[PDB]
């Protein structure tokens, strides 16, 4: 119905209001703070460094920016055969970090043809896990309906599938990451988060061992496959409650 | 069918050390050149100036991009305005996620956290609502073809006709209004829609974030519900197409 349409859009546009202004109120003071202590570094910088010009302290710093958006480091390989796999699995899951990202024109158009050609293939996969893990989830609400409302038992069963794969494909990889990276307890569960939310900022990227970033991608394939199929299996009830 | 997930999970293995191969032949040659370009840079700067030493330099730069993670521009003298930060609500939302605004405090990051689990599935309703409307205007359109040869090839000739009808609305004019805002070249500019439709969003481009430019007020968040309705009608596309597959799974 169109009546409900427009009241989702309501609430969706009240929540990027309420929540925007949620995250200014959190980010704004830190922004202020960190706008004061770049300008405050580069004229401490000139103050000292008296034969370095103004105009020519932003031609290295702008030097230094171009370099890190290219995707090398300014301080002191992103394409190799391990790497490149993985930055092309972040292009098909829809993650899209951004810290190796093409630069190259003819990179780019590759990268448009390798997403629309690509992006689809990977949702066959993982609607294939999805019926496969249908599969083990269907025999067990059905094991439960043998003892025990219908409703009752499928909400208890979901709650269930839910914070078994929080603990499996949340938890335990944020416990690994925590260990390997060696990133805070938040920041650990905020990168499983952003990442498995195939949202993928950027700002925290797992492997920047040979067998680590093909095993990071294969965690992903699993752990998104996981939760896309309970959200299937949440989505077709609702629709089928909806008849 | 195990069978047949085995077969997609070998042909996708496959797909990425393909495409891994080509993208590395593609960007390697220019990451060779770039990672010589600011090392002679970085020597041309210590050589010059004297009175700087290598430590303090790196001391500098490693200052310049501390900045750059937060979010401040290290070159000259808001990320965070309702304007933009609404915007920052939608990358999330989304599952876009740009990349050039992120949180950076510890309570912004928990918060980033709950409006992502309690928020996308927001969106689907949102998403999945436009896409039952959609539906309504795809069936009656293939009913008009169908009314002027197989059902299946009736279905194709009106799949392709949709799929060019949203490459025109949804992916060529915005691209054209992106070229001329925004300034970037004929590629970025349907790239940028690419990435951004894809939901992919590396962030590398970002409409509205070019500090030498003064936009309008109305840019961002019709930028936004251009994102929304170019989403919502291509998601409509391929919940239709998969419907059909399953369909013919059957029959
Ligand atoms: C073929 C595209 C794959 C990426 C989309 C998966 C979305 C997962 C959303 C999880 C929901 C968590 C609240
Ligand atoms: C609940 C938000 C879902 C966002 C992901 C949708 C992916 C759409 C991809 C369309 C196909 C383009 C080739
Ligand atoms: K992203
Ligand atoms: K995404
Ligand atoms: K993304």
């Amino acid at each position: 119905k169109w009546k409900t349409v427009v009241a989702i859009f309501v609430v969706v546009v009240v929540y990027l209001v309420t929540g925007g202004l949620v995250f200014r109120a959190l980010e704004q003071p830190f922004e202020s703070s960190q706008k004061n202590t770049i300008a405050l570094e580069k004229a401490e910088f000139l103050r000292d460094h008296v034969c370095v010009s103004p105009q020519e302290l932003e031609t290295l710093i702008q030097h230094a920016l171009d370099a890190d958006n290219a995707g090398v480091s300014p301080i002191g390989s992103h394409w190799d055969l391990g790497s490149a796999f993985f930055f092309a699995g972040t292009v098909i899951t829809t993650i899209g970090y951004g810290n190796i990202a093409p630069s190259t024109e003819g990179g780019k158009i590759f990268c448009i043809l390798y997403a629309i050609f690509g992006i689809p293939l990977f949702g066959f996969l993982l609607a294939g896990i999805g019926d496969q893990l249908g599969t083990i989830f269907g025999k067990s609400i059905a094991r439960v309906e043998k003892v025990f409302s219908q409703t009752k038992i499928r909400v208890i069963s979901t709650i269930l599938f839910i914070l078994a794969g929080c603990i499996v494909f949340v938890t335990i990889p944020a416990v690994i990451f925590k260990y390997i990276e060696g990133w805070t307890a938040l920041e650990s569960i905020y990168f499983v988060v952003v990442t498995l939310t195939t949202v993928g900022f950027g700002d925290f990227v797992a492997g920047g061992r040979e067998w680590y970033k093909p095993l990071v991608w294969f965690w992903i394939l699993v752990g998104l496959a996981y939760f896309a199929a309970v959200l299937s299996m949440i989505g077709d009830w609702l629709r089928v409650l909806s008849k």
